[PDB]
């Protein structure tokens, strides 16, 4: 079995910015979600080999996780907050698509998403 390469976290041709919203996404949103009790399954790319989920990357073609998001924020990969917010939403949606409703992992993602949305409705301006 084989995992795909992780999503891109470095690209010298991609334009970058450090905005107040992106700083907030790292300092408040990511920081808070990362230390949540249910963060651990989302702190790295889904390891389909280790978890014995050989169909995962057949079903999920746009993988995302908070480890990748953390790298993107810390290494100034983004041009804007929308890109980052989309990464969070992709992470949640992938989880809901792949896993059965009411699976533990889904309940965990839902708890993180609830927190995420509370933090996001208080972003600074752009
Ligand atoms: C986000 N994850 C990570 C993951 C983790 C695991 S897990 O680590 O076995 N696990 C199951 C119970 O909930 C806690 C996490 C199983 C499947 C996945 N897949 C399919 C994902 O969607």
């Amino acid at each position: 079995s084989m995992n795909p390469p992780p999503p891109e976290t470095s690209n010298p041709n991609k334009p970058k910015r450090q905005t107040n919203q992106l700083q907030y996404l790292l300092r408040v949103v990511l920081k808070t979600l990362w230390k949540h009790q249910f963060a651990w399954p989302f702190q790295q790319p889904v390891d389909a080999v280790k978890l014995n989920l050989p169909d995962y990357y057949k079903i999920i073609k746009t993988p995302m996780d908070m480890g990748t998001i953390k790298k993107r924020l810390e290494n100034n990969y983004y041009w804007n907050a929308q890109e980052c917010i989309q990464d969070f939403n992709t992470m949640f949606t992938n989880c809901y698509i792949y896993n059965k409703p009411g699976d533990d992992i889904v309940l965990m993602a839902e708890a993180l998403e609830k927190l995420f949305l509370q933090k996001i409705n208080e972003l600074p301006t752009e």
